[PDB]
């Protein structure tokens, strides 16, 4: 097979073809991209079959967390298997891998790729997988083997190959194979060693026996196999640990150690509530100018991870910098880790297929773990059970999807907000003494053929689709911007706006000082007041679209209007201002021109949904305007530079922010330092995709551009990395 060439030859019985999904336990993906020529059975499936250049795994990137999520499509904290070692408070247990406690399905959520095909009439086999020697959903999988590390690979193989040559009536459709190496190698010399090259090779004749045997039984070019990891590798020094002891003076606190830390109380499970999560952030932040970690409370991470909806997960988390490491003192430390930032490039795993499926000699852009689940369902032909992935976005994979997506149905109607009148019936406690006739407002009254142009210039990929039952809204067009205002909480949902390419940054207007006034188009009734900010000294009025990014000083009054109007923190609108007046700009020059659609984000119960009106616990001081608890800032231009957003028939390019909207700038640890030194750094650090925006604000976008839905679902599950 391994000197054999290239390659839907399935032999007599094997109608459907079968799933294997093997697991190289801490292959990372530069592991591939450096060694692949040592490895002459994993080259020839990169060189013959299909491969990404990296799977990107979930935080915390660890064994059990990683392995649960491919085989369920969820994110840690909602199949439950947030760490390897966990505590869950209501069933007062501990979790490890050496503990008994780990065989309990209470552990347990969602619905694992075996448990979906044996429900939908297939079976399933498995030499191991985190949860298959569990009876998950009180099930274990038809034919299982309980963990048992040191067993050879060889035999492992061999037992898998018993399992195709059963009837086809005992004959399982899908199964999963997991390996221990290279991780085991990297945590003992790291990542670049001679250890690690063995481990390599130890791995590649694991591969080699499969694939020799499965060409023995005529399988070789019938099976769908994947050969994937759950995380990387990175290197680790007794001179990168930074120790609890250093920050506080006695610790009575109990800690997960290592490349992910969580801080808890000691006495379990009376004081775990009653801990103060927030005194352990606050005594942790900004403490030393080079800190080597970032205290977190779980509902101010960055969003993109989503690792805060579960009790397991502690209030308390640290995100630790590349190859460092948090003890708690400095009573191991050598070789290599794993549990870091999903984001880094050490922490990359690899991803292979190969089969009848899959598409030939591909390489196709690097993808999320979360999105294998729905795969191995249109491989199996399974209808999926509720996950995370978004089903469809993996289609340029197969040679024929079994499934095709569809654009998310619009649940809510545009309505009313047309000019009547250009006098405005309140005025609403807003002044501007420049306004002198106030007739500006014929500027807000739009023919058709006005609101097409600005339609054509500002909303090129159509209007973000209200995907929310009940929610009362109105398009409002204006020269230079479009917006989605949200009636009941008397802000826009959405500003959409494409600024073209700026020629020079010396010259650039100013916002109009001390001009602000009602909208005519909007109810005073659905509008929010300027004595609404006067009352309430720690929030004060933002523009959510920036009123001198575009035309003229005439066209800055189309934006001074009480519908341009969010809820904002003195401190966020210092990274709020800066973002639009330097940022944007500097953007704008590197991508000619750039579409922005910029809104609020609702998620007190930070469960990475849209909150419901009930769910919202802050507002505006006496009135009902509610507090944004993020605010999301979507860039999109296209792949092609030398087209503008506006006009262009190819790929986009997008950068999509969820910011959170905090009192503070304690995330940025700004004491002494100008806004070019921190701004752009927490933007960064806040980056997401834009299925984690449309998630977050109950939004559907680019639904009115010309390229199939597969190829959107692309864009949308994208990840921006620097
Ligand atoms: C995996 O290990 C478990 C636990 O040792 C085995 O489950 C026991 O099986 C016996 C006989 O079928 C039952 O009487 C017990 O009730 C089971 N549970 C326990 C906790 O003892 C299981 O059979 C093993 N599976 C394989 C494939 O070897
Ligand atoms: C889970 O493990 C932790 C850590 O070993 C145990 O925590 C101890 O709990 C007692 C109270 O029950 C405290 O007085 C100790 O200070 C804790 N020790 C540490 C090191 O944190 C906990 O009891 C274990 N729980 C179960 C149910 O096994
Ligand atoms: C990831 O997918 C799961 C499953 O669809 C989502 O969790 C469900 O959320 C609803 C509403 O909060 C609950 O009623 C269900 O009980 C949850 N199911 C499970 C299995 O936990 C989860 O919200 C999704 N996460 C994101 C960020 O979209
Ligand atoms: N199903 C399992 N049950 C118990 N331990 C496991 C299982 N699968 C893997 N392991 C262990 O987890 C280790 C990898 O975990 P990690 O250190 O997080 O990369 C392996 O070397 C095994 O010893
Ligand atoms: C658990 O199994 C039952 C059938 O026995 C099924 O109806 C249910 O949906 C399963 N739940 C999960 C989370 O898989
Ligand atoms: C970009 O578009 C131009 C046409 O405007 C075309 O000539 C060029 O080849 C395109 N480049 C890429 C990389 O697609
Ligand atoms: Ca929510
Ligand atoms: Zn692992
Ligand atoms: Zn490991």
């Amino acid at each position: 097979w391994v000197t054999e060439a290239c390659a839907p030859q399935c032999p007599e019985g094997f109608d459907q073809p079968p799933v294997i999904l093997f697991s190289m336990d801490g292959f990372r993906a530069e592991y591939l991209q450096t060694w692949s020529t040592l490895l002459p059975n994993i080259n020839k499936l990169k060189t013959c079959g299909l491969h990404s250049k990296y799977m990107r795994a979930v935080y915390p990137t660890k064994t059990f967390p990683n392995h649960y999520t491919i085989v369920t499509g969820l994110y840690p904290e909602s199949h439950g298997i947030i760490d390897n070692n966990m505590y869950d408070v209501y069933l007062n247990k501990n979790f490890s891998l050496s503990s008994v406690e780990k065989s309990n399905p209470a552990w347990w959520s969602g619905q694992p790729i075996w448990l979906t095909a044996m429900y939908q009439g297939l079976k399933a086999a498995s030499y191991y997988w985190p949860g298959s020697d569990v009876a998950v959903n009180g099930s274990f999988p038809n034919i299982y083997r309980n963990y048992s590390n040191s067993v050879p690979y060889e035999s492992r193989i061999a037992t898998l190959l018993q399992w195709l040559d059963l009837p086809k009536a005992e004959r399982p459709s899908f199964y999963t194979i997991y390996v221990e190496e290279p991780d085991s190698a990297g945590h003992k010399s790291g990542p670049v060693s001679a250890g690690v090259i063995k481990a390599l090779q130890l791995v590649d004749d694991a591969f080699g026996m499969l694939m020799e045997g499965l060409k023995q039984r005529n399988l070789h070019n019938c099976v769908n196999i994947i050969v994937l990891a759950d995380h990387g590798m990175d290197q680790t020094s007794c001179d990168r640990v930074e120790y609890m002891t250093d920050y506080f003076p006695e610790i009575n606190f109990y800690m997960y150690q290592g490349p992910a830390p969580r801080i808890r109380t000691r006495n379990i499970p009376q004081d775990f509530f009653t801990f103060n999560s927030e005194e352990i952030v606050r005594d942790l932040s900004c403490r030393k100018s080079d800190q080597h970690f970032k205290p977190y409370l779980t509902p101010d991470l960055p969003k993109r991870l989503h690792y805060a909806k579960n009790v397991r997960i502690d209030k308390v988390h640290l995100m630790v910098d590349r190859q460092w490491l948090a003890y708690r003192n400095k009573g191991n430390c050598e070789g290599g880790t794993h549990g870091y930032n999903n984001e880094f490039k050490s922490m990359e795993a690899i991803f292979l297929a190969h089969g009848p499926s899959f598409k030939e000699k591909t390489v196709i852009e690097p993808f999320e773990n979360i999105e294998v689940y729905n795969l191995l369902c249109d491989l199996l032909h399974i209808q999926p059970a509720p996950n995370n992935g978004s089903h469809g976005s993996l289609n340029h994979l197969l040679k024929a999807p079994f499934y095709q997506p569809s654009h998310a149905e619009e649940l809510s109607k545009s309505a009313g907000c047309g000019f009547t009148t250009p006098l405005p019936k309140d005025s609403l406690n807003c002044s501007c003494l420049a306004l002198q006739e106030e007739q500006v407002n014929q500027r807000l009254n739009l023919n058709r053929g006005e609101v097409s142009a600005t339609e054509k210039t500002n909303l090129p990929f159509g209007r973000p689709r209200v995907i929310q039952k009940n929610k009362d809204h109105c398009l409002l067009y204006h020269r230079e911007y479009v917006s989605g205002f949200g009636k009941a909480m008397k802000m826009p949902m959405w500003s959409s706006y494409t600024v073209p390419k700026p020629g020079d940054t010396s010259s650039l207007p100013p916002t109009v000082p001390d001009c602000l006034r009602a909208d005519v188009r909007v109810d005073p009734s659905e509008s929010q007041k300027c004595s609404f900010y006067l009352a309430d000294q720690n929030i004060d009025h933002g523009f959510l679209y920036p009123p001198a990014i575009k035309g003229n000083n005439e066209s800055q009054y189309d934006a001074l209007i009480t519908s341009n109007l969010v809820p904002m923190y003195k401190e966020f609108k210092k990274m709020w201002d800066y973002f639009h007046k330097v940022l944007l700009i500097k953007y704008a020059i590197e991508r000619n021109g750039v579409n922005v659609v910029s809104g609020p984000i609702f998620d007190y119960n930070y469960d990475g949904h849209f909150d419901a009106p009930d769910e919202i616990t802050n507002y505006v001081a006496g009135t009902d305007v509610p507090v944004p608890t993020h605010y999301f800032v979507v860039l999109t231009s296209c792949k092609n530079k030398t087209h503008t957003p506006d006009s262009c028939p190819g790929w986009l390019d997008v950068l999509p922010f969820v910011v959170p909207h905090r009192p503070t700038n304690v995330e940025s640890c700004p004491e002494n330092k100008a806004e070019d030194l921190w701004v752009e750094e927490r933007f960064k650090a806040h980056i997401a995709r834009v299925r984690d925006v449309e998630l977050l604000t109950g939004l559907d976008f680019y639904q009115e551009k010309t390229q199939p839905v597969s190829e959107i679902l692309q864009l949308k599950t994208y990840l921006p990395t620097f």
